[PDB]
DNA sequence: GCCGTAGGGCCCTACGGCT
DNA sequence: GCCGTAGGGCCCTACGGC
């Protein structure tokens, strides 16, 4: 792995640390092999501030760096044995590259501190605009970053040891709260280098990016960036439900190149989950082929699978090209992407969300669409509605995997505060199997529980004699039969006692820890049920309002063109003679504008008219469309002039969604 | 791995063997877990007919099967201990799935022969049209292939043990010639007999590898993967004048539309075409880490970008001018070129290496100036000899330069298609101080890994197999070029040491020429002249077809312009005719009637925008028509005289020579 | 130790002909 | 034991909450 330099005079040799072999190849080709050694790492490296010594010493990358430097570690550190006088951190020019830099600095500070004190640790500054060093040509990496004549390396300086200790503990330590507090206090939502400043700035950059642009869903459409970009890619390429399935590889490749500069595995897996009926309460992707199972089987390699939008996804994208949502520049400025989707159904709550960010995480359970829309409607008629009254519509979560929820206390607290533990229980019954013997049959399991794994845990309990009475354990699940896990009970043994033991000792009963954090105005916020519904309704009002305004500008523009076309047809002979006598388009246009009192747009539309538009009935067809337009314009102005008419329209469109996509509740909420 | 069934009564139990987890998932979701077990493998399994016994017993997939079947193997085989009465081979419905089936049968016949005799081995028949079982939904896999109610399993039967023995030996054995003879003799361009199954499945695989994978076409010098990559770049306008395009998008597009294989095969093929140490005339312009002479691979495809090189434009030029035949792609949803126009002799220019079945190919790269000069000489003399052609084509010209020793190997290769060419590194002996010397290597033989060659030298020094070497350094840099330094012990003969390096290391390496290419869709060993002849014939056809295409389009456009000219001459009457018509159809009919216009001309008139009536626009229609009449007669002149056509082929080749022709790199030393 | 978006990479097989 | 198109697949790391 270590591509060492030929010289052995440490004082003149330098080692460059890169993320992996893709970056290492450009580095190796562009380097000066006489004084420049290269050591490719393997992505995110172990955080030594959270790990114990045995884990640290046994990590491959740590070991290779220790061996490569030759100084040893901790108390045994010996600066005189350093094989290089420059250790250069040269990670990729992206937030994950910054994160890797903070991880490496954490390791150097805790295990090779005198290396920093001696001024042997440096930070390279590769240019931005590349996804990794492997995207750069070898000559460009050399000239901009590695060549000592032109490069700008940052020498890492330890100014204050006490402050550094606190900085490393706060940022990289196991105490989440202090890291969360640091983010809240420092977040702004919109040559040498001090190690402390470096750690604070690089870590904040990573933390913020994960929070606002990776792990947390937006309250408005319920989507994280990867999912939003996948659905937008599907829309842009017309991969609608009525059209044939499209190759998964083309989808991932398109999305990766145009909108999401990350690994294909993150993109493909996110798309796959959206297609799973055991993961999404209302699947957003319609998949063809092997898309995984409840047993934790992943999907088939993406070259084998195909995908397209589900019908309900069309509602997430409905009106997106009617100036309802703000588009933004993509990562490289070559494309445009939506900041948020119109989302004509409350997707955040319908499908839920799970995400591990930095300083925080989120866990929002899925809900029944009929119940949610009913809740939105009740809210729209009463801004002062209480959580309890909203619960008359929204009983609680509704998992795609069905099952049971025990009581409403966990649900109530989750809806009132955004946090609460909800007890999920499998659907199980006790039945006879012949000869006076019985069995427990499970047909539904808790949400997010891996069936194969749950079964292995039961088998483990039995094998370790931690539970009495089980004689056999079989997974009889099948496509025809549906989920069916069978647990044979010993003759004369109480099956209900065994079942109760199974709930306590296995994931047959599992808790859902609600933690409703979502992005509100681009900032993470813990929200209760009402707040979530209010932000959603407010998004719909804005979407419907902007759509109406777009349709209005569009209709007025068309009315204006038709006024120009009516004049042209009413004076067609003079229009034609005017054009024929003109040498250029400019002269024709100018002459048409003055002579017939036309705007630039009207004259141009006239010049663009094909001879076939001159047929006998066109003039009547034009005044028919014009009359219908004027009416349409009036209808649009009526909506924008009355906020109650606008709101009622939102209610009507939601009700239509409810009636077409609303379904029965799957999860039974049992009380007692 | 093994997803065993519930029941333990081998009587009713069956085990399905699939290629891997992609296929395994659909199989596991669609099966009847009570009686159906599933063991996913990992692609191509070991060929036990060519492998040694120790290796067979150590191979993980062989072990898993033996353990799953529970019978043992050879003399210790026990049919009564069988865990399943039905072992079902269910590979993917593609040629590689057929190959894996032959590999599985070979293992069963040689190590578990009683299993076959007892009727326990079966072959599933999944539907065609799917690249793998992972592409099918679980329900459709169950219904068509796994459901005992509707499935059609083929029970493998052993009729003649002596014939079977010969069959497995011939098809799967280490003797290549017999397998090649079988291919040549049989090549064509329920219950199931094991011998028939082997012969049919292996032949299906062998033929596909030969005509659609490992061998280049004589006309454009390309294998399907390379042709599909370059065509993909063409269809998405990824030309040299535009920006680099993401490699992942290129690969995704090519895989979905044309090349139904692993993305790694596509990416790596594209990468090689961008390497100036691999291609004498690179076909891909790569941005980023595209590998090195030291065997370093390219960066992951998500990091790199690519586009065509300028010379690649010449491979694709006029492809949309009905110069070459298009064919249906693998699923019938797209069209792809059977061959590229290839306006330069690419087979010989870039060469080729491919390992097929029953045969292989090894064609060295050549200098484009020399090649085109050779083609030109041939065009003036159909009876030209190989010797006269060699006055133009001195021999191979590697991208890595270096030296070739002698001309006899080259001569034999050009006359027969086979010959041994000795390549040598470019090395000199120079002083380094105090009476000491060193050997300096600046060019290495073609396809030689520099880092590996240096380690080989380091190994000889270390093991004391070579005398006189005191230091070994790779001083290569992007700014100073290739430089490998071998320091020599003071007063030792550096020339002797160099000669020894040539004997014991790849510093001297041979290139075994074996010029096999597809000629009329069939593999053929060809000599230098044949390669040039087929190439020239391809060019005459391309230029003739292009000229014919240009004529048809010119005449069509002229026809349309004649309609517009009639309309402009009588524009008032045209407008009135249309105005008095209530519908487009009536206008169409009235225009054709009153002005003796064709349907196409009438539609064109109706489609004309009012802006076309301005002075400049009217003049444009007239000007285009007059230019087009001149173009039509020039085209007719070409098609009326075969010598004029042939001369155009010469001139177009000459222009390419002048623009892309370069100096010879490899020195041929007598 | 799992949930799900992220960083990153390696090793087995067939096939022929040359060493 | 390499070369170059093919079949196939796994493991380590951050991050929070429980
Ligand atoms: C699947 O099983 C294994 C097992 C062990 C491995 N060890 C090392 C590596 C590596 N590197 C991989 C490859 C893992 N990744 C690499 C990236 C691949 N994706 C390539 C790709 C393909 C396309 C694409 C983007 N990326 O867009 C359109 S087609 C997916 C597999 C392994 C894969
Ligand atoms: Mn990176
Ligand atoms: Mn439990
Ligand atoms: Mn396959
Ligand atoms: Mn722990």
């Amino acid at each position: 792995k270590l591509a060492d330099c030929s010289s052995k005079s440490p004082e003149e040799c330098e080692i460059f640390l890169v993320e992996g072999d893709s970056a290492g190849g450009s580095t190796k080709s562009g380097r000066d092999s006489r004084t420049q050694a290269i050591l490719p790492l393997r992505g995110k490296i172990l955080n030594v501030e959270k790990a114990r010594l045995d884990r640290i010493l046994n990590n491959n990358e740590i070991r290779q760096m220790i061996t490569a430097f030759g100084t040893g570690i901790g108390g045994d550190f010996d600066l005189a044995k350093a094989r290089y006088h420059k250790i250069v951190i040269m990670t990729d020019a992206d937030v994950d590259g910054a994160h890797i830099r903070t991880l490496l600095l954490t390791f150097f500070y805790r295990f090779m501190r005198p290396l920093i004190e001696a001024g042997y640790v440096y930070i390279a500054q590769p240019p931005t605009g590349y996804k990794g060093l492997g995207e750069m040509n070898a000559d460009q990496l050399w000239e901009t970053t590695m060549n000592p004549e032109h490069r700008a390396l940052l020498q890492v300086k330890l100014e204050d040891a006490i402050e550094a200790d606190q900085t490393f503990e706060m940022l990289m330590g196991d105490v989440v709260e202090n890291r969360r507090q640091f983010i809240e206090d420092n977040a702004v939502y919109a040559n040498e280098r001090n190690i402390t400043s470096e750690m604070r700035e690089s870590f904040l950059d990573y933390a913020m990016s994960v929070i606002v642009a990776r792990a947390l869903p937006d309250v408005r459409d319920g989507l994280k960036p990867v999912h939003r970009r996948i659905l937008y890619g599907l829309n842009e390429q017309g991969m609608t439900p009525d059209k044939s399935y499209k190759k998964s590889a083309r989808i991932v490749g398109d999305v990766m190149g145009k909108y999401h500069p990350h690994g294909d595995s993150s993109i493909y897996e996110a798309m796959v989950r959206m297609a799973q009926d055991f993961s999404y309460r209302y699947p957003l992707v319609d998949g063809q082929g092997n898309f995984g199972s409840m047993d934790g089987d992943g999907a088939a390699a993406m070259r084998f699978t195909e995908a397209r939008m589900t019908k309900i996804t069309l509602e997430l994208l409905r009106d997106i090209n009617k100036d309802t949502i703000d588009f933004i520049d993509n990562y490289d400025g070559n494309e445009r992407e939506p900041s948020v989707l119109p989302a004509r159904f409350p997707n955040l709550l319908a499908n839920g969300a799970s995400g591990i960010a930095v300083g925080m995480a989120t866990n929002i359970p899925p809900h029944n669409l009929t119940e949610l829309i009913n809740g939105v409607l009740s809210l729209s008629k009463n801004p002062d509605i209480s959580i309890a009254e909203l619960m008359e519509d929204i009983e609680g979560p509704d998992f795609p995997t069905a099952g049971l929820i025990l009581g409403k206390s966990g649900i109530r607290r989750a809806y009132e505060t955004g946090r609460g533990s909800i007890q999920m229980r499998s659907r199980a019954v006790i039945e006879e199997r012949g000869g006076g013997r019985q069995r427990i049959v499970v047909t539904e399991i808790p949400f997010q529980v891996n069936k194969a794994r749950m079964i292995e845990k039961i088998a483990e309990l039995v094998r370790d004699k931690k539970i009495d009475g089980i004689t056999d354990l079989r997974d009889e699940t099948s496509l025809r039969t549906g989920v069916r896990v069978v647990i044979d009970v010993r003759k004369d043994a109480n099956a209900s006692v065994i079942l109760n033991n199974l709930y306590k000792q296995t994931p047959l009963q599992t808790s859902f820890g609600v933690n409703m954090i979502a992005l509100v105005n681009g900032r993470p916020k813990l929200i209760n049920l009402k707040e979530a519904l209010v932000h959603y309704l407010e998004h719909q009002k804005t979407v419907v309002r902007r759509r109406t305004q777009y349709n209005l500008r569009k209709a007025k523009d068309r009315a204006h063109i038709l006024e120009g076309l009516r004049i042209a047809l009413d004076h067609i002979d003079e229009i034609i003679s005017t054009i024929r006598e003109s040498d250029t388009d400019k002269v024709a246009m100018e002459s048409l504008q003055q002579r017939f009192k036309l705007s630039e747009k009207q004259a141009q539309a006239i010049l663009d008219m094909r001879l076939r538009r001159l047929t006998g009935l066109e003039r009547d067809k034009i005044e028919a469309e014009y009359n219908e337009l004027l009416n349409y314009i009036s209808e649009l102005e009526t909506i924008l002039a009355d906020e109650e008419v606008l709101l009622q329209l939102v209610r009507d469109e939601l009700t239509e969604i409810r009636d077409r996509f609303g379904d029965d509740r799957r999860t039974e909420i049992q009380l007692g």
